[PDB]
């Protein structure tokens, strides 16, 4: 609140406006700084005794540089800095589709620190979340963004040089727009979330879609593609018969890539239908490869080397190549920065040694959206570090600059996921999300839990986090609803497991202390989580879509009361047997059996929650 | 009772006494013999009386018959010769309600009485396999112990037991598992992997399961999968002929049949180039063909499908429908309808065998013992070929009269739906919907749903309290419909005060109707899970709690939404300023507004809920 002196020469108005909003985030001392546009690096910062010389090649960099100086100047008078970044465009990518649709002023909150961290680009993955005249089911009841709100979100990243880029889908993952039981929905489908090629209401869909986007300024798309198995095998294959299916993709790709031309659209798209490179689809293939950025993504891998492989065969058909990584945000509520650092590292150095030129950090949001949107700021800093320094060594400083926080104080967000005997090079690992969804009576993922271990884990982690929300500032959210969560794990990682002992021990006096003290307090702990999961997702998205999340927890809620209601049956006598406690519990996945450890991967939760039949008919 | 009998064996004058509990056989005295001459014979008159069956069963369907008449006559003059051979009842155990063993000794009883021969179970994953440990596994599968159970119970009543299962698809339950040794056996969605020596293995430990019971005929399944040969299949083995496809999975399946001595039958779907039609002529000699169809409302167009199977075969089957697989609330009237015109098509075709369905589609949420009447409605077409005495039979055998048992019907019965569409399920759609969100809205009348609703509420507390053992059917409907009454509208009338600025309106919806509207959706939900844990195992009750749970949040939502922006903490409920569009357009160009709607989680919500 003590109003900074910093003083600039070579501004222009729109420069000092957009440090005026950053002043918000950052604390500029009372020191003089002569700003120029300069060729000579991406960013160069000289000089001492409160005179200094910055440099900026892309007017956004300005933005990073000026982090860059606050931090600097708090450690040294004299500054010596010049970083040469290794990508001509850094992305981040929010999902909006799977049910979270960022709220317009969480929007220019994450592209304020985005600018901070030297990001050039924003993105929001669209699936049917944006509106398109004349086809009111696409985004009905899910907070589709309107043209408008797209505008402003695209002009506010412009007031820092921060360019937009839609990801949308133009054939298959638009399951939410394909159930709607009317004609003018059900005529554009192929099976499953595929829209049916080669009719024509559906390139007058997809020329709708275009229409929308062509209201913005930004003329790059990314109109997705990514892997479908059944496309050209439903409704296709019933009116047309079998087909060459790289050729369908070929067919609908020109379709596609004709439309974009015609609103002066160049596209991306992911790569996999290119992975082949018959021979008219060989060529086929090859011409329309020339038309778009392919897009190479990949979460998941632990070293250069196998990066680096895909980077050599893809460069074997194209060099208008983009690399996506992952912030990983989608395995429930508890988001893995650490993993994410780990692969960023990996990543950067293949990205490098390809000369690969742009980078997008991938935020999705799989099976609810029910990971913080900013949870993973530590990942976000930690690729901007990699591009422009390709060291970790100043990411901690420059993360507290940005938030407040130390870059290893906001890590211990993930730390629901941190079980201590996972090792640290294994993806999707999410404790979290399973130990808060499954059943009491029925514990499915029973054999994935080690008590001994998790039980004071999480214990320590609602502490640890605890402290961390004291400091936290305007995050404290983040970590308070996270520190709840871990609250909620540490008993109920066995309760499950403890009312079994207690019924096959005939301990009635336990069974009597689970059913009336511990579960009625746990559901409690979980009312209380669901309150501080409201506030976060209403802080940071539309109210679309918390709807699912109300039902599924409570519906937990309500399996809890069913526990309670099962054991206080058997314990009047009018019960025999407990019949859900007679059952044993197997392996709810096999997917990690090899290893030294009991967790696992489960991220949907109509599985986690019930063996029983949920959405089928 | 103090009737007296001669001419009885010790296993029916057995049956008879466990008969008693439902009928009230009056003090005369009864000759009984097997005789070819009638399905039923009864004659005599002034306490004397003579009784023929033909098959053993039908001593059973007989004596109901007597009690019936005797109430209003002293001389009896009855013949029936039953138009079918064989008549089943198959109850769905798939859909997460497992009929109960102590329940399906109720349903043989009472099938015993209506003149049904045979009893069904519809298992997709719902029985045990030894070495399939993930098979059943949380779903309640009987055990091989608990099928001999049921089985050997109908047939202390000559009931014989017919097990229905899927040698192909529609096993979601099963497939679903994440270990090596189930998704080893799938091609796609609930598809097993044709060729695939480990697919059977399992099919035959199904054969072996199903081989330890005294029944040796089986419904196999096979009923229309589309997407067969086009998942994994096809990533291995490239594009075969589908229908060729086909026949090679029903050849192993059948030979594994043979190999446990079974006849089998199948849903009629895969028989509708020259080495795929000799492939097909050659299968279908060995197997009975079921010719399933539960909506049309004319003889015509049956004979018409009939016509078309008579082409393939002549070892048919016909599978009708007693409509209970449309959420918590039958459709008993719609089941007489189809069942007239049905019965008029199959006489027409001279069939042999009709197995009424009873589906339980998108979790069992509708009572077993709903559709007695339904039951009753085959039983007297096939046996009569009439109605004349439905009523009377079905109360000598259930205490209710038709009529009145029929009302359970009532949540479904809008009075402006003609009576001859099928599927119009508001007693769902309407529960389930949600308050700030009401997808449904459109299809919503309030001046006639309304009260609709709210004298059904009425009309079934008043059938309840004459229901003895049935009472706990009408209980829960009567609760549902009250529910109903005010939740038809509620989302409309929040709407209206929020356009209107009406801020006592809004402040008494969120105070006052909403939380009392959860109160009694808790009532229902204690009502339902005593319905459910009186008829089935507890397995699969888990999906309601979890549903109606969900529904109850949504509802306390609506509650803090409203208290929010009555607080001046919010400018807008977003949810509010959507416009409500049609959610189907099925039944557009109809004089109702009610429609079809029938997945629970496209009921509930707009957002995704199980898709990535
Ligand atoms: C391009 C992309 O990422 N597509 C989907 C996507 N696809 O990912 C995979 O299919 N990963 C994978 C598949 C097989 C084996 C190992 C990883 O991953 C994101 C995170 O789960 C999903 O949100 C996206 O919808
Ligand atoms: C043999 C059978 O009845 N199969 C399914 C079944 N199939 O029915 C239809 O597909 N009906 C239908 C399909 C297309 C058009 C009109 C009716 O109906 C039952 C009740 O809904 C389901 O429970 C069964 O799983
Ligand atoms: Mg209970
Ligand atoms: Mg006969």
């Amino acid at each position: 609140s003590m109003a900074s002196m910093v003083r600039f020469t070579g501004l222009s108005l729109k420069q000092t406006q957009a440090i005026e909003v950053l002043k918000g985030h950052i604390s500029l001392p009372d020191v003089e700084v002569a700003v120029t546009q300069s060729d000579q690096a991406s960013i160069s910062i000289e000089g001492e005794e409160g005179h200094y010389q910055l440099t900026y090649r892309k007017p956004h960099q300005l933005y990073r540089a000026l982090s860059l100086l606050v931090t600097v100047l708090a450690e040294a008078d004299k500054v010596e800095i010049e970083e040469q970044a290794a990508y001509e465009d850094l992305a981040y990518m929010v999902d909006c589709s799977r049910n979270a649709v960022l709220n317009v002023a969480s929007a220019k909150q994450m592209i304020e620190i985005l600018a901070l961290m030297g990001y050039s680009t924003f993105e929001l993955y669209m699936e049917d979340t944006y509106q398109i005249e004349g086809q009111p089911y696409f985004g009905y009841f899910r907070g589709a963004y309107s043209a408008e709100e797209l505008q402003e979100i695209e002009a506010y990243a412009q007031q820092f040089d921060v360019t937009f880029v839609p990801c949308i889908q133009t054939l298959a993952h638009l399951s939410a727009f394909v159930k709607w039981g009317v004609k003018e929905v059900q005529e554009l489908r192929d099976v499953e979330d595929i829209l049916l090629i080669g009719e024509e209401k559906v390139y007058d869909l997809i020329d709708g879609m275009f229409a929308t986007l062509s209201k913005l300024k930004t003329r790059k798309v990314n109109i997705g593609m990514d892997e479908a198995h059944l496309v050209g095998l439903g409704r296709y294959l019933i009116l047309n018969g079998v087909v060459d299916r790289s050729l369908l993709m070929c067919q609908h790709l020109e379709r596609v890539l004709d439309i974009a031309d015609k609103y002066g659209f160049h596209c991306q798209m992911w790569s996999d239908m290119f992975f082949k490179l018959p021979e008219e689809t060989r060529v086929y293939l090859d011409r329309l490869k020339d038309r778009v950025t392919l897009v190479y993504w990949d979460y998941y891998q632990d070293s250069e080397e196998k990066y680096n492989r895909n980077f050599r065969n893809h460069h074997k058909i194209s060099h208008d190549l983009a690399f996506a990584g992952g912030a990983w945000k989608w395995i429930g509520f508890t988001p893995h920065n650490h993993f994410s650092r780990l692969v960023a590292i990996e990543a950067n150095k293949a990205c490098r040694a390809n000369q690969i030129k742009e980078v997008i950090v991938t935020g999705w949001g799989d099976n609810g959206g029910e990971t913080a949107q900013f949870s993973i700021l530590p990942s976000l800093q930690i690729w901007a570090e990699l591009s422009y320094r390709n060291d970790l060594d100043g990411l901690s400083a420059h993360f507290k600059t940005n938030t407040g926080l130390t870059v290893e104080d906001f890590m211990q967000i993930d730390l629901a996921n941190l079980l201590p005997d996972l090792p640290g090079n294994l993806s999707g690992i999410n404790p979290n999300r399973y130990v808060f969804y499954q059943d009491i009576l029925c514990p499915i993922l029973d054999q994935h839990m080690t008590p001994e271990q998790d039980k004071p884990h999480f214990a320590q982690a609602a502490e640890t986090l605890a402290n961390i929300k004291e400091k936290a500032g305007n995050y404290a959210y983040l970590f308070e609803t996270q520190a709840q969560l871990n609250a909620i794990l540490s008993s109920k990682v066995d309760v499950g497991r403890r009312i079994r002992q207690a019924y096959q021990a005939d301990d009635k006096e336990s069974l009597q202390q689970i059913a009336r003290q511990e579960l009625p307090e746990l559901r409690s702990q979980i009312e209380d989580f669901h309150a501080l999961f409201s506030h976060q997702w209403l802080k940071e998205n539309k109210v679309f879509g918390l709807d699912t999340v109300d039902i599924r927890m409570g519906g937990l809620l309500q399996r809890i009361k069913r526990a309670e209601s099962r054991i206080e049956v058997y314990l009047a006598g009018q019960l025999d047997r407990i019949d859900e406690l007679e059952v044993e519990i197997l392996p709810f996945t096999d997917f990690y059996a090899d290893k030294d450890f009991a967790a696992t991967t489960a991220n949907q939760w109509h599985t986690i929650a019930t063996a029983s039949t949920i959405y089928t008919t």
